[PDB]
């Protein structure tokens, strides 16, 4: 029903990564053939499914754990560079159906600034879309947070371009892995480890004072959240009436709920639920959620056959369907987009 | 308001662990002196509490993260007994306001049984209450889950004496610790760090099918789920549209929504949200939702004036303020129960 | 999909009444051949549409305005002594699948009371459904509402007999018609008119004492409670705060929410939002709901479509679609009943 | 706790009126010398209770039944002119924290065009308030609606000043109070009879084209929508699917919600209920919501300490708290109006 809608957390693979594409496709998908497809075509399948389901404009980022994986800092930054040279490429095809997210190396801020920058000047990209921590280290069993002063060049970078991170997650690995997920991994991606991650890593940006140097960065996380919603009292209760007492304030200025009125987001991705929506519409506000689909993880006839026909008001299905995102991505115009 | 209120996450410590209870309570307390104090006080200042503010009876279990702290199993056994025979002398004074959880060492299956059998037969303690994994090995660095054949023996036991099992968070240690929470510690606690281990835990026992097993086990979560609620729907198609094509089935044999329909229970510890309350609701059933406190990590005035006041149903307000306790401890009277 | 629910505000009308029958078809059919087909058939296409749609019981009732339209005294008493007549024969046929609600003549409380006796005892009906107040008055220009004393004997059989009174709507007629609806006519039915009737006459049934008169007597409501349950605040407020200390309290002597918690029921009857559903859920309770369907007003398959895919947990589900209703009606097994 | 709050359903007297201030009172005030004093104090009591409770502007309107109890029209207009010029005078005390509402006599649609701008134009009126129907007739038994074409020269005044017209309830009288009300008297006002006329009104006017004709038209209810919303699933099924194939079209161009998106706002007057609120953020949407009190009939203290503690998102509590407001009616600074 709804046309011109916009989604935002649609992932892309690169052709000649077929066998790894297998693999995350073993544990995700139920139909390894046609995901190989999917995650690998831009401008016919995903076309078709945009026109059926009333998707104007998607804003495209590379599959998880994707650079996020690479510990070798050389190799990742080649390859973040590849990537987002290959798909600008790819989406000029369709400029007014498809934008990107850049994909970097995140070994090291100044590098990932600069890509960035690169990416948004050069190509006219939308921001940065990110798969949680940095694998690094000698076999990759070290993770680097971006929710510190080293980071700070990069953020500013952000806020400068004025364009939004999103923090996707990716799966556990290495010890963290062995010890916490291996006896139990069917819990490992959207059940419950990728939300773990995420969450982990936002609530650092704002406990350890990203949102307060940086003021004007936009973080995106999808899946309703990746739990944070849920906490929106307990957390804004252990926060102001316990740990801001005992030295939280010193690194966190603003309350939970003044960062997700300020600088927070939350998208609709693989979360096709009125009542959790709704609930997040009270602890969070439509004004700052986003449809996204998740594809292709998720089916765009799931999403958007739930969406299209959920039990909404027209102002936030009008809201929640594109219209935050074009002022957020400062869209003047794409397919359908005024319908 | 409402008298005969039923608390089941309330916490004590032995006198004699004070800088222990003083760290936690660095920690987790804005007021150390009180804080000591009413953790050790059983049959005095949280009688007083308990009267102001409409709470007939409480079942006390042993504070976090208590005996799960302890990686060698000598000490940890010894200590799990002392504790019990400590928290049946003291509620011996008020046996119409007071009942008791088993704490238990968690390092051997049969011990745990065994002692989870002499608490019940001996002293008629209600259940068992745990701190997430027991810490083992040389330095602690290691956990035992109970997501798994091992512990058959175990949740033989509670069903044959027909007993919940709490399954209460402790805070995350050694290298976990610093791997993912050092750089960012004031989520440690209730902001995040303890959800993360209920539900994986919890999670792992759905998964790993302990409770097909076991399909008269019951297991209890505060803190309304450790936000398995906010992913009922997400965990579900997660499960039955995709981990349930792919090997999930042969391990796990119901729906997550079956699971907390017959095998789960939330409580409202340290969650004091109306909002959050009736999406719970919405996504558990009040029949499966218990009021409890968390004191003292929580005031009673907190949780009481919260719950006293809610905007509910009078038949939601019953079940959840007692009458689902009732039934589930299989509780005949004590102070108000039926006022 | 669940198998085994139960519907009860599910219409019928005499063969002999096509007149009637396509008069009230023009007001809230679009297909009134198909309507006419349905209203009349009992026993083969609604049998149809149940198989189809996993519904296992179905108690009929009188089609509105029924005889609730019916001013003299006479023709009134006798036309409701037929269609019991009627429809015990009817559901004689498949006893399995339904049985019925007593239709009467309202003119006199004495009279009323003996047929809904003489359809207990002698048909097995289980309770009665009435649409509104009864026309009466030489020209039906006069409406007869129930609560007050003189109905003390009829609300006396009820709780004898121990069965529910369903309050259905009618349209509004004479000078009420003229004054408030006829300039608005397309408001007439769902759209407003039929909840602003059922609502007058229960919230009368409340003010007036005849839930204190009769502490046992259960009334349902369709149509999610007929707006009540959106203004359960609201009238609380103006009960306990304001009207119960100007002299309410002589006549009214418990609150709304123990009115909704031990006498009054709603369903689901042509209201299938889910959202809607769950504000009932924290308003009125999950164990005061009952599905039922309006047919043939509205489909099976909008109704149970609806209900069957409604995101709910699985305690509510089985409570609202069949066990709430099973209790409530006594019901022997039928088909699916324990499915 | 939030300041600069504005509240817009607030009403006076004029001081000449006692007796019939006291009748009113009667009915819906608990303490009848205090009411009194406030109903008719102006600048005085309401700033101290406008100080304490972070209400930065007040709206002003004439208290029910008001000029729509006055069914002979010269008296009428002359009552509504002398109010006017009245509240006009003592606005000017305080022009900072107060702005007023035209008071009307609808008897006329010319002569309220005329009175509605002379208000906007002269004194800077916010816009009208009205008490429902107009009491016309020899003897006040007749009722005059707005939702015809009589009416379009006043709708187009309304939005050629493009200012907002708050329908506001009144008492039933003559005909339909002896017929539907009389008998179950504790019913009269906010309970049931005051939102059964004002969504009645309303969705007169929608049924009947005024917001076709009239587009850029807003109507304003108070109490949370007087049910609409609950039935926002119910209307619109029995507009769109059934109504609007039957004639309903030739009238009523839109659907409901599309009417709620851009023509209609509610207001939480008399309705302080988190749990209702969210629900209507869902069916309505919070940009379409507006705080109010509903003094002095409810007390600032009862409505600013729910609005203030309410459980919200910040970005919601800001618009429904006063930005809202202040975008519809135009409004310069006021006190606290940025805090
Ligand atoms: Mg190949
Ligand atoms: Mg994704
Ligand atoms: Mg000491
Ligand atoms: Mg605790
Ligand atoms: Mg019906
Ligand atoms: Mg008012």
């Amino acid at each position: 029903h709804m046309l011109g809608k916009i989604a935002l957390e649609e992932a892309f693979a690169l052709p000649r990564f077929e066998e790894k594409t297998r693999w995350w496709a073993s544990l995700f998908s139920t139909d390894a053939e046609t995901h190989v497809k999917e995650i690998t075509d831009i401008n016919k399948i995903r076309i078709e499914h945009a026109d059926k389901h009333g998707v104007g404009y998607q804003i495209l980022s590379y599959t998880a754990p994707g650079v996020q994986d690479i510990w070798d800092p050389v190799e990742a930054q080649a390859l973040a560079v590849e990537i987002n040279d290959y798909i600008a490429e790819q989406v000029r095809v369709n400029p007014d159906r498809f934008g990107a997210f850049a994909t970097l190396s995140m070994h090291n801020p100044k590098e990932a600034a600069d890509e960035l920058r690169r990416c948004v000047e050069k190509y006219g990209f939308k921001g940065a879309l990110v798969n949680d921590t940095q694998r690094a280290g000698p076999d990759g069993d070290d993770m680097i947070f971006y929710d510190n002063a080293d980071w700070d060049i990069f953020w500013q970078t952000c806020t400068e371009l004025d364009v939004p991170f999103y923090m996707h997650p990716r799966n556990p690995t290495g010890t963290i892995y062995e010890k916490l997920w291996a006896d139990r991994k069917w819990l490992v991606g959207p059940p419950l480890s990728f939300a773990h991650g995420v969450s982990l890593h936002v609530l650092g940006m704002v406990t350890n004072g990203v949102f307060d140097r940086h003021p004007k960065l936009q973080i995106i996380m999808g899946h309703l959240g990746e739990h944070v919603p849920f906490d929106m009292w307990r957390i804004n209760h252990w926060f102001e009436d316990r740990k801001k007492l005992l030295g939280l304030a010193e690194t966190c200025k603003k309350t939970i709920r003044d960062y997700f009125a300020e600088n927070i987001w939350i998208t609709t991705s693989g979360h096709f639920s009125t009542t959790t929506l709704n609930f997040c519409m009270a602890e969070v506000g439509s004004d700052r959620i986003l449809f996204s689909i998740d594809y292709p993880f998720e089916t765009f006839s799931d999403a958007c056959e739930w969406f299209d026909n959920a039990e909404l008001n027209g102002t936030d299905r009008l809201k929640i369907g594109r219209e935050n995102a074009k002022k957020l991505f400062k869209l003047d115009s794409y397919k359908d987009s005024s319908a």
